[PDB]
């Protein structure tokens, strides 16, 4: 079996909870906190290691943005530091192809940065490649066909619809098709040839909405919208299931977890979190043993 991990958030503070739902079974596990607490990461999964990845430390002793990348082994149950990348990225995103992680765009204070790099686990190291058309913060991202897409976030000045596409041989970006709705903090996944975008901040409103891209027609739809408007949601796929996990709507840091399914064009309530918080990090793997 395959669970859902959340890493980190925000709850009045960055917080360092680590805890793995089973959709099977309907539960929850507290498993090893992060080292340090963090919101504003992402995670990922590469050879079944969980990874967590950038964010901040918002706390009463201070705020640091994150350059760390750390491991978690369910074999173990616990976290082990990686190589830190070559900047804080606050707000990241993140996506794997071929056993590699790119780490995106981010904050680091008042620097907003387009700069992307990579990491490869057999080595331990990061390396930066070309950097984005955009600044993006709070940006999403989601791998399709080993092509990497940077979507929506935020520049400094503006809320953004732009997206745009990583094409690794070539070691370049190109701009896609914008989305039909402006989105800072929103959820990105890939699920069957589409990329969705569920959520995020448009600059006015957290949004209920959801829109998907299709890499062959070029094209963003509109889909069924959640149940909850939530910026900073996490999101991720479960056995061909889009799932999201907690955020902000606009009055409540929400425990409130939604699943798709694209067949019904549905979305249903599947649990709540143990506790409302915003900018986690999601990613699923295995068992603890
Ligand atoms: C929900 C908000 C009031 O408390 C937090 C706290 C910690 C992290 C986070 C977070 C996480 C991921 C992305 C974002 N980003 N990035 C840009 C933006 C924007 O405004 O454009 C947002 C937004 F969600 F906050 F919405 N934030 C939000
Ligand atoms: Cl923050």
């Amino acid at each position: 079996g395959r669970l859902i991990y959340t890493a980190g958030g925000y709850f009045r503070q960055s917080l360092s909870y680590l805890e793995a739902y089973n959709p099977s079974n309907g539960s929850w596990l507290r498993l090893a906190d992060l080292q340090v607490p963090r919101s504003g990461l992402a995670g990922c999964v590469v050879g079944g290691l969980l990874y967590a990845v950038g964010g901040r430390n918002n706390s009463p002793d201070g705020n640091t943005d994150s350059s760390a990348l750390d491991c978690y082994n369910p074999m173990t149950n616990q976290w082990s530091p990686c190589a830190s990348m070559s900047v804080p990225r606050n707000r990241i995103g993140v996506g794997v192809i071929d056993g590699h992680i790119y780490a995106v765009g981010g904050s680091h204070g008042c620097i907003h940065h387009s700069s992307v790099e990579r990491y490869e686990p057999e080595r331990d190291e990061w390396h930066l490649v070309a950097p984005m058309l955009t600044r993006r913060i709070g940006v999403g991202v989601a791998v399709l066909n080993r092509l990497l897409y940077a979507v929506g976030g935020f520049d400094g000045t503006n809320r953004l619809n732009s997206a745009e596409c990583y094409y690794p041989e070539r070691n370049e970006w190109r701009m896609i098709t914008p989305m039909n709705t402006i989105r800072s903090g929103a959820g990105v996944c890939v699920l069957h040839n589409c990329i969705y975008a569920a959520g995020g901040y448009d600059g006015q409103d957290q949004l209920n909405s959801v829109e998907r891209y299709d890499v062959e027609t070029e094209t963003w739809t509109f889909v069924a919208p959640m149940r909850h408007h939530r910026s900073a949601l996490g999101i991720t796929v479960h056995q061909g299931k889009i799932y999201v996990l907690g955020g902000y709507d606009g009055h409540t840091f929400l425990d409130s977890v939604e699943c798709y399914d694209p067949d019904s064009d549905t979305w249903s309530e599947v649990t709540r979190m143990t506790s409302g918080r915003s900018g986690v990090g999601v990613a699923v793997t295995m068992e603890p043993c």
